[PDB]
């Protein structure tokens, strides 16, 4: 029984779904096909009834989507909340930059110390996305890819007095033992609320509402949440 | 250093916050003082600026609270979705009851077989809250308080052909192996999306927005979510 999900290219490449889908299929017998595109296109496919539900991280676009009746039962999956931490003295002087892309470029061009998780985690993928957007390849001397989790990455950044990008949660749990501060967090790219929204079965009595609602229900119940969190750690 | 949180009686009595506040305090140093009441009063406390943030599970009332500017930065914290399942034959005849409270009262009165998690998890606490509202202590002999997880509880209900309360997510995972059906759902008490909402500093310039936002941020980040999920599983 087949469930078609439209989502973003970001999301597809993040690896999130590779973490969820196997368990969901094992649990329910549903097979999810992922079609990844830009946000407007993902939502358009939902508006056009090409897919059974959508997963995006664009609150304004999703608000209109629901308001016009294209989607129903919107649900928040997770709030991705990232911050840039570094030495209190901020030797790259990123503290007052405007965008996180300016922050990355500045760190690279000053060859400041930067610790990457380098472990293909969701956090690691997100860091790599920003480098890709800056058009810089993270090759500078200061750049260190340790191959470790968020906590050890923070410990490394404190030891070497370098910068890193952390989820706020790990930062808060560790700050008491880190010689670092939050130095930058003013960028909408750093905060991403995710929603999963069902295609309105009133608009499309033909779509697989039963399968789509099962996936959504599973995603927000503790079983799905355990896996989502596991991926975010 | 004191953050004041208004929440509902059921949330208070569930003990959810005892699993959270010590870790939040450990991480951030903030102390949260909790006041509990009915939904209307909980939100009224936010409206009056008596507390710094609110945590309720009443989407419509919360929408109004946000729309009027009483609260800002609303975030969905967790989705509760519970069903009452039992044998197709529904021998206790709860299928057509009106209220989940009626269902509970009817099961106790007929001394029907009912399987409780009995393990002080969130589901169990939710169940116990229902008993409390019916003013019944479940001591009838058909009541089994085993101390196991959701899957084993469902399996036992299926083997015994009795009733139990299940989150929908585990139900979706196990339903193919169980000789049970959903017999009662669609009572408002069974579906509760929680929201945390900050009291608006534009209304109350001296509100502890900093502490309240720290608690909110913490709740939606992976570390806080893992605590919440550990309680819910």
């Amino acid at each position: 029984e087949h469930v078609r999900l439209a989502t973003t290219t970001s999301t597809y490449h993040s690896g999130l779904l590779d973490y969820l889908l196997p368990q969901f299929e094992k649990d329910t017998g549903y097979k999810v096909d992922v079609i990844a595109a830009g946000t407007g296109k993902a939502l358009k496919m939902g508006e056009n009834g090409d897919v059974d539900l959508v997963m995006t991280h664009a609150p304004k676009a999703e608000g209109t989507f629901v308001e016009k009746g294209y989607g129903v039962l919107p649900r928040k999956l997770m709030y991705n909340d990232f911050v840039i931490v570094g030495p209190k003295a901020d030797p790259a002087k990123i503290k007052d930059d405007e965008s996180v892309l300016d922050v990355f470029k500045e760190i690279a061009n000053k060859n400041a110390t930067f610790i990457s998780r380098g472990d293909d985690s969701g956090t690691h993928k997100k860091e790599m996305g920003f480098w890709a957007q800056t058009k810089i390849e993270p090759n500078f001397g200061g750049y260190r890819s340790v191959g470790q989790g968020m906590g050890p990455t923070l410990n490394m950044a404190s030891e070497m007095q370098g910068y890193t990008m952390s989820d706020r949660g790990t930062w808060l749990a560790y700050q008491n033992k880190l010689d670092l501060e939050i130095l930058f967090q003013g960028d909408e790219k750093l905060f991403n609320p995710y929603q999963v929204i069902l295609v309105n079965p009133e608009r499309y009595p033909t779509i697989n509402y039963q399968g789509a609602k099962a996936f959504s229900d599973w995603l927000v119940n503790p079983r799905g949440q355990e896996l989502i969190n596991g991926f975010r750690l």
